[PDB]
């Protein structure tokens, strides 16, 4: 029943950039990672994810995903090193997910769709908070994690479990001991490259760094996520499915590997 930008035929990802012209910018998520030209570069750091003191709170549905949020008023949870300069605080994590388990990544590699991305989203300590971190062209740098249909993943059950009652946009439930590192493949090899959210208003402010090994969730585990609705508690129900940005045109940029 509000007004709100969203995923539909009516108010999605084409219509966006008619709020916010950003929308065909020079450095637009997500793309496509052309993994045959994407460079090796051995300047990269490796990657520095230290997640052992994370201190989760809540998850709510926005109307447009679910975030599990964090305390980030101390150095908690921090992503460092690779092509990052400083430290980036842990906020919050969400995905975006398909009505079918062949489309719902957000990036895709040499044109492969995941089921689903995972993004762990950080801002850069040199900005006091978030909000002022999205004013910055290296504000933010967004783990990127891609999900597969397979076994399940044990981690991501408590996620899961939680959902039924977070159905509605709005509703919000604790969220608290809820150990992050359990999201994470064994190998972090990564591509990266500057782009933004995928999301309006669209900022341009991101180091993206996206796993290449994706992780594997069970068939069911995608389903639960498939329940969930855009809509509000007493308005009539849309399932929230297919909460991806398409590809966008990469331009004047290029991928990097931290691998060979
Ligand atoms: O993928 B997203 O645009 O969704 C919300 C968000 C928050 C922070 C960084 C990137 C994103
Ligand atoms: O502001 B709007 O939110 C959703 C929607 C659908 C059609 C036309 C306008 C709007
Ligand atoms: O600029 B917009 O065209 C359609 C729409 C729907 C919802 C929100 C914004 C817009
Ligand atoms: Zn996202």
């Amino acid at each position: 029943m509000s007004h709100h930008w969203g995923y539909g035929k009516h108010n999605g990802p084409e219509h966006w950039h008619k709020d916010f012209p950003i929308a065909k910018g020079e450095r637009q998520s997500p793309v496509d990672i052309d993994t045959h030209t994407a460079k090796y570069d051995p300047s990269l750091k490796p990657l520095s994810v230290s997640y052992d003191q994370a201190t989760s709170l809540r998850i709510l549905n926005n109307g447009h995903a679910f975030n599990v949020e964090f305390d980030d008023s101390q150095d908690k949870a921090v992503l460092k090193g690779g092509p990052l300069d400083g430290t980036y605080r842990l906020i919050q994590f969400h995905f975006h997910w398909g009505s079918l388990d062949g489309q719902g990544s957000e990036h895709t590699v040499d044109k492969k769709k995941y089921a689903a991305e995972l993004h762990l989203v950080h801002w850069n300590t040199k900005y006091g908070d978030f909000g002022k971190a999205v004013q910055q062209p290296d504000g933010l740098a967004v783990l990127g994690i891609f999900l597969k249909v397979g076994s399940a993943k044990p981690g991501l059950q408590k996620v899961v479990d939680v959902l039924d009652s977070i159905k509605t946009k709005g509703k919000s439930a604790d969220f608290t001991n809820f150990d992050p590192r359990g999201l994470l493949p064994e190998s972090l090899d990564y591509w990266t490259y500057p782009g933004s959210l995928t999301t309006p208003p669209l900022l341009e402010c991101v180091t993206w760094i996206v796993l290449k090994e994706p992780i594997s969730v069970s068939s069911e585990q995608v389903l639960k996520f498939r329940k969930l609705n855009f809509n509000g508690e007493g308005e009539p129900e849309e399932l929230m499915v297919d909460n991806w940005r398409p590809a966008q045109p990469l331009k004047n940029r290029q991928i990097k590997a931290s691998f060979k």
